[PDB]
C-alpha cells in the first residue's frame, strides 16, 4: 500500500514555437521532417507532446513552421475559431 517519490527531470525545447519533449523512440517511428526510420544508432530524437510531431534531434534545425497545439494571443487570424 505505501509508496516513494522522487523528483524527476523535465526539460522542453521551445523551438519553432513548439514543444518537442526529449523521447526515446524503442521504435523507428516515421519522422514529420525527413520521414525516416528514426531507429538504429543508439540514440534518441524529439517528439511534441502537444502536437504529437516525432522529429530526429537533427531535424529540429531543419523544421519549417511553427506548433498548432498551442495556446497563444491572436493579434491576426484570417478566421479562427476555437471553444
Ligand atoms: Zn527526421
Ligand atoms: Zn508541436
Amino acid at each position: 500500500g505505501s509508496s516513494g517519490s522522487s523528483g524527476k527531470q523535465a526539460k522542453i525545447h521551445y523551438i519553432k514555437n513548439h514543444e518537442f519533449i526529449a523521447t526515446f523512440f524503442g521504435q523507428p517511428t516515421f519522422c514529420s521532417v525527413c520521414k525516416d526510420f528514426v531507429w538504429g544508432l543508439n540514440k534518441q530524437g524529439y517528439k511534441c507532446r502537444q502536437c504529437n510531431a516525432a522529429i530526429h534531434k537533427k531535424c529540429i534545425d531543419k523544421i519549417i513552421g511553427r506548433c498548432t497545439g498551442t495556446a497563444a494571443n491572436s493579434r491576426d487570424t484570417s478566421g479562427p475559431s476555437s471553444g
